[PDB]
């Protein structure tokens, strides 16, 4: 009877010294690893309150008090902390998944669901990537894994799609001749792949030719800019008119 | 009383020699399987902390301290890891579902909810597919199973829909005659299927004929381009005018 | 004391032979039914690891070690696999619900929440349906049950709605006379149902008559196309003008 | 010792014969009710595997093996089936709620969050409703309860809102006189309720009068069509002009 | 030994008679209060199956069979019914909270996240409200509590905002004089509150004055209509022009 | 044996009298605090059913239910109530957060994710706030914590941004001179802060100057209105034209 | 027998004095910390009711009444409070994550998914940040972690993108010469990085040159404004016309 009481006080004193030991130990461990001391002491007070809660419940169990009430409420409070940390630990799990199944490496130009940039680093909780215009975007890993990963650096060839609106009076064969001469005289265009120049659309004010052209993934934007400037030059020289928005107006004297 | 004593320490030392050996074993196993050697030791430290937690709880239970507090908090922490890994393990389950119920195979041109490409591979956690313009999209499997799978390589015949806007003054029977001559003289159009040429819409500035035409799944875009170019040529030759946006203007000199 | 040790090793050996024979049996059942070998051996390794986990826990319990730690973590790992498989087993439950409460059968042209096609088959995890333009859409059953099911093959008679924009100067009674003559002389229109021709809207540039017309579900699109072509013909013959977008211009010379 | 073994084999044989008899009984109970046999045999195999799992667990417990691991994993698999059936059983609960608290009955024209039609039947898992244009929409009950229920057949009177755009030069008092004569000479308009004819908006090209008019729920669309046709007739007769889109243009030079 | 068997059959017979009496009593209670019997018989069959399940597994426990596997599956089926009834019970909890914290009473014109109407009644599961145009909307209580409650009947004074577009040629001080004379000569406008007449915006074709004016919550729409009609009258009398959409057109004849 | 019977009937009678006492006390406390007799009687009936459920189970346990059948079902029914209560008391937790972290509690004009107004009161489940146009919006606290809080009375100085579109013929230095004279002669503009007058955009028909100007949080709307009216006055006085939507028009033949 | 009754009353009295002392102690602890007593007494009454509930259940267990029913309902109520506090404790966990993995510090101009401003402080539950236009936005931490963190202060160099629309008649080489002279004569433009001046687009009415220019993060907006004003000045001096929206008008003249 009193043996359970002295055993319970023994559990209390060993639990308090273990609580102070583990609390100060994780204080030292987060001062050494991390930098902050305020939230380190906050988490250390959380762990200290956890160990003294564990040992107070174990002591009230050693006395003989049926202790399942605080067991159920402490389990639901741990489950509260669990459904809280669902997002952060999901970022952790997506991070280890994204570094063991790696669809991008540090330097691969990707498009992670609406933002596109070169991956500077894949950390444990987030990938830092630098945008094309200098912005640093720190995307969490759950937002990456839960969406698509459009990797632009895994295939060495990509495809420019030019859409040229010419007038309806413009001859289809002359436009196709000039566009084929432009995309054939250009050296960075892969000739062994698709080189489509065909009438894509009968537009409202114009008529739209599509020019689908494969090139290297590094020369892609320069092929777009050079073939577009050459299209403008050769079309203005050859008399083919890029039309303005056209209206037919039926005038009426009131 | 002493039977619980150092026999509990025998449990706590038979557990540490299992914890270290299982940590070293999963380090060697994941170095053999998928080398990272930097989050591999983190997962090994997680498994080590789990096994030493199991054996510390079992040793405190063998002594006589009623362990149901750390049991409930460890179960809630396991459920935290569970609701964390909900997304990744749902990708795994959707991957084994997608490879045992396979709606696409490696090479089938599909459309998985807004992105469309040829599936290069269906891995365990993601399908890599190459877009029509060269981009590699690594879609997770839960995002595929949670949405539609529009497969273009399962049926060998598909349907082009042309919408030709002609002027309101143009004769309906002449447009239907010329469009039927275009879709009948074209050989890749399946003649035993639907060949609809009918007045679809009375538009604002135009009047829209629909041309629904069945052709083979490989010949489909070429049928679209050739029949559209032939429509432009034969309509310009026959005098039917594709109209511009039309306005009726009632000018008022003020 | 040692009786529990030899009993624990007995549970160990019967569990290892059970872990071999159940894994071999599910390899048999997955090679015969739903044929695959790689992910079938993956699932077999999962079932083998599960059975050896069950029997290692049972052996450590039969020895005398309080084993509730791995019980709670294994229950939370089962709950991890459960909240993972939530989506796939919800597709399973929605599939058996969709086939025992069947709102569509194999062949019924439906509209399952933004995609519309004829249901080729209702499988256990997904309905395959062929779109009107040849595409095969494999919709999961949870996405079908969680949204509406617009069935076009359940009523034999449906309703075309024409909206004819005529000019503001056109006589309302002449337009109603001509539209009623068109929808009365057409034989596939159900005359015993609603045949509405009334002035629907005072539009911006036009004035919109509505023509609500009931006809059979197979003849519906042909009734639409024939009555629309007849509307264009008879309105052009009778002098009623479908107007262009109208502007009133008050020009004032700066 | 061996008494527990023969008792365990007794539980094994009574559970196997109970599993076979209850699988045959649930097969009869489904084939009499829902006359699909394939998914009936699937659910029967599920119930058979569940009861033989129950009795294998009970036998391994009666032998003396601590059968807590398979109980925890089986409870988590029951929770897998539970979070799976969350959607379908939520449709069931919303169906019994929607038929015991019934905001619509079979025949009542409603608008269940988007789609709008007359409810043909409220079943247990879904309400079938027929749209105004003939389409059958089978809406699940959770989608109905989770959204608004805009019931049109609960109140016998409703309100038409005409918006008449007249020119800026038109006299406000003459428009209000003519609109009040139109909405007063019409007999299906409830005269004891609100009859608003007032200047609602100073539009861009027009000026918008609102006409808010109460009438019976069956006469509502006919009141709209007749008062709109009368508005067009009397406004064209009295010289009030529904204006086209108006532009003030300041002409300039090159 | 046989004492447990006769005790188990005793629990069987008392549980079957309690199951029949509670099933028939719940059926009678759902007849006298919930007149529909087609789902009352189903709910009573559910309660009957539940009580016979409880007493069958209680008798299987009283025999001596370790029964804690069907306890886990039954407690997961109860949690299936729980996560099913999550929506309906959330409507019940939001209803009792919406009637003990009442932000609207029966008759108060509100806007419950989108739809807006006068609350006819707040029931336990839904608030019925009549729209301004006669429609009856039965909003569930979880959708009300989860969103905003814009109550228009809690403050007796509200604010009209007129936005008058005048021409750029119009004098600012004359427009402000006429608008201030209109909003000062009007008696239902609260003169002790804000009366703003100031230049709000330099629009594309016009220039927009804002007139923010406080008036009583019942007189608000009539103040809007009377001040807008007076603005049109006084501005047409004073020569200030409400401008049409303006274009500056540069002639480029060739 | 019969001692457990008389003890069970003792538990029955003490539980029934405690049920009546606690239900009467809860009805007293609810008719004192949160007065509504109908739903307080409903909640007291729920608490009465709960206490008679607890005591019927606790009495029938010793003569019966054999380790937690009805307890395992009642715990899941408690969690059924608990998911409803998590949806509702997420507002209570957010309310005690919103009071102990005090982001707007005094009456500060804020913008709580969309709607914006002066906070009338922060209650326990909702913040009532009065909009700028008189509407009372009762936002729940979970909707506030789940979104941003844009507090306008936390910083005493804020920023007006004028965007002035002038013509392309306007001299940039003259526009910058006049705008700097307007924003320098105005006394409520903070001159020690940013005063930006620079060419923001080359518009389609205009050219847009940005005027970023810091002023006090009370004087800000009056600074906007006064500087905008002064911009219109001085720009019309100095010959700088606010352009209409310009449109170069190239004439053609029929 | 009576020893359990006097022990139960002992637990009752020690739990009541412990409940009063912990309730008043957390009143004192919060009044020292956060000095709203009105919710401090609310939380203190919650903790008092929790401790008296724990000790009432412990006393009913020490008497001998099987008390697992209220254990299950109290655990489900703890899970109700936990899943209610899910969002608040997720903000807490995201706050300690955001301060131990800090992607922004106090002062770093960021864009936290939409809103963008300089982070004034990162607290435990929210980050306060001041917008560029003076507004104070208190973003919760879970909303920050759940989205991207676009940090503008981590890289010292960023990129302006000018899009200059010139006329179609303008010479491409003259525009590229003038734009290269502007972006080369400007000193704050980083010349060792990308300096792109190339033909980006053939627009509808214009033709769009892109000018991608790298400059320091503090000089970025001033580089944009200075190069845009210089583009307007030098282009008007050199005769290059920024075109208005262009229409081609075909006179039909009825």
């Amino acid at each position: 009877y009193a043996v359970n009481i002295v055993a319970a006080l023994a559990i209390i004193i060993v639990g308090l010294i273990i609580a102070r030991m583990i609390s100060n130990a994780v204080n030292r461990l987060m001062i050494s690893r991390k930098i902050d001391a305020t939230v380190a002491d906050f988490l250390s007070a959380l762990v200290r309150y956890g160990i003294i809660a564990f040992t107070l419940i174990a002591a009230l169990g050693r006395v003989g008090v049926q202790t399942a009430s605080v067991i159920a409420v402490l389990g639901a409070a741990g489950l509260a902390v669990g459904l809280a940390l669902q997002g952060s630990l999901s970022n952790l799990a997506a991070g280890v998944l994204l570094v063991m199944f790696r669809p991008f490496r540090a330097g691969e130009y990707v498009d992670l669901g609406g933002v596109a940039g070169t991956v500077l680093s894949v950390q444990i909780f987030s990938t830092t990537m630098r945008t094309a215009d200098g912005k640093i975007i720190v995307i969490p890993n759950g937002k990456i894994i839960a969406g698509n990963i459009i990797n632009f650096s895994r295939e060495p060839v990509r495809r420019n799609e030019f859409i040229i609106g010419v007038a309806y009076d413009s001859d289809i064969d002359q436009v196709k001749q000039i566009l084929t001469n432009i995309i054939q005289s250009e050296d960075r265009i892969l000739k062994d792949r698709e080189m489509t120049v065909r009438l894509n659309e009968l537009g409202a004010s114009s008529i739209n030719f599509v020019v689908r052209v494969w090139s290297n993934s590094g020369d892609l934007q320069n092929v777009y800019w050079d073939v577009l400037e050459r299209i403008k030059r050769e079309f203005d020289a050859a008399g083919i008119s890029f039309p303005y928005p056209q209206m037919d107006v039926n005038f009426k004297r009131v």
